[PDB]
């Protein structure tokens, strides 16, 4: 007769991180992939014998920036010429080159020189997003949701299409990152009349808000805002500058020239950081960090709370901006969802829910799979193909 439909997939393909989910038995998983992880680097790794994806590319990061690719987004459907691209190459140690006004990430790889779109960079993260998913599954996939921010135009849209279609996925839709969040929890099945949601959503480098309002379960997006100079490695610099201040007092010894210390101090800062969101403080403990000097310190949650104030405080800036914009007040916001890794952070979320006088934050799904969540409902939505009885 019909033989069985192979389940859909949501991926959240992410700047720093990125995520696969599938619906199934009326209920999201989050699928985690070979080494464990729920969430997978957006990072390609090209040596004179492979070409590494996801964590195997960031864990040999250290000796290979040049050839270790991570960010793509940030390039994906830009021109050359971009000023964000101009200013962004100053940070990255691969090569970006011009191509007709179209930037390629430049790179040594198997005994040759070799350029590549960021949509080829993002296929391959895409490759591995889908073979995670065939891993648990046990079969081949075909269909996906990719979701993508708010603000992408159509070149940026069309260009994640082209690196689905380049990884062999049919690309069910393009939706929008804080829709697939809302969907994931159900924003869009409370029935008739209007409710407005706020995404708050804080990643590894930018913060972004959306205001969106709900209507019969149609979406419209009525305000986005946020901030591209902060995210979770702005509060690991704020340690690590702390941390060789402290190095420096104690055994009058500045670290920050050997890059493998301050390598080190960074790794074990953002595992504190981490730690800090469940704890009230956190042990920090390297080995022979700096002139066979071990370093076995601790950062209570309030210290770190004090070197990042400022940070935190200036998420609400874009909360405020983003409500003038929608034209709304904060009480108008029926819900509030918070999406990325760095809103575990406790005054992260005390700060938000003050400015909204005291209100419930919608965080019981983890907030870096929230994205995939809400695109793995979507997705089984889509492939549905029911003929209506008489
Ligand atoms: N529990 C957590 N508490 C604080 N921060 C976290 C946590 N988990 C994750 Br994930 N992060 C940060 O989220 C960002 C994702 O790119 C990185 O900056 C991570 O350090
Ligand atoms: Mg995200």
């Amino acid at each position: 007769g019909s033989m069985a439909k192979a389940a859909a997939i949501g991926i959240d393909l992410g700047t720093t991180y990125s995520c696969v989910g599938v619906f199934q038995h009326g209920k999201v998983e989050i699928i985690a992939n070979d080494q464990g992880n729920r969430t997978t680097p957006s990072y390609v790794a090209f040596t004179d014998t492979e070409r590494l994806i996801g964590d195997a590319a960031k864990n040999q990061v250290a000796l290979n920036p040049q050839n270790t690719v991570f960010d793509a987004k940030r390039l994906i459907g830009r021109k050359f010429g971009d000023p964000v691209v101009q200013s962004d190459m100053k940070h990255w140690p691969f090569q970006v080159i011009n191509d007709g006004d179209k930037p390629k990430v430049q790179v040594s790889y198997k005994g040759e020189t070799k350029a590549f779109y960021p949509e080829e960079i993002s296929s391959m993260v895409l490759t591995k997003m889908k073979e995670i998913a065939e891993a648990y599954l046990g079969y081949p996939v075909t269909n996906a949701v990719i979701t993508v921010p708010a603000y992408f135009n159509d070149s940026q849209r069309q260009a994640t299409k082209d690196a689905g279609v380049i990884a062999g996925l049919n690309v069910l839709r393009i939706i929008n990152e804080p829709t697939a969040a809302a969907i994931a929890y159900g924003l869009d099945r409370t029935g008739k009349g209007e409710r407005n949601v706020l995404i708050f959503d804080l990643g590894g480098g930018t913060f972004d808000v959306s205001i969106l309002t709900i209507d019969d379960g149609i979406f419209e997006v009525k305000a986005t805002a946020g901030d591209t100079h902060l995210g979770g490695e702005d509060f690991d610099n704020r340690l690590v500058n702390h941390f060789v201040e402290e190095f420096k007092r104690k055994h009058k010894k500045d670290i920050s020239q050997n890059k493998r210390a301050v390598r080190r101090l960074r790794t074990a800062c953002e595992r504190a950081k981490r730690t800090l969101s469940s704890s009230t403080q956190a042990s920090l403990e390297i080995d022979s960090l700096f002139e066979g000097i071990d370093f076995y310190t601790s950062i209570t949650r309030a210290r770190f709370e004090e070197l990042c104030s400022d940070l935190f405080r200036s998420t609400l800036e874009p909360v405020e901006k983003a409500l003038r914009d929608a034209k709304l007040d904060k009480a108008q916001i029926h819900d509030l969802v918070l999406v990325g890794g760095s809103t575990r952070i406790p005054k992260v979320q005390k700060l938000l829910q003050d400015f909204f006088n005291g209100r419930d934050l919608n965080k019981s799904i983890n907030p870096d799979e929230a994205v995939a969540y809400g695109a793995a409902v979507q997705a089984a939505i889509l492939i549905k193909s029911t003929r209506a009885a008489a």
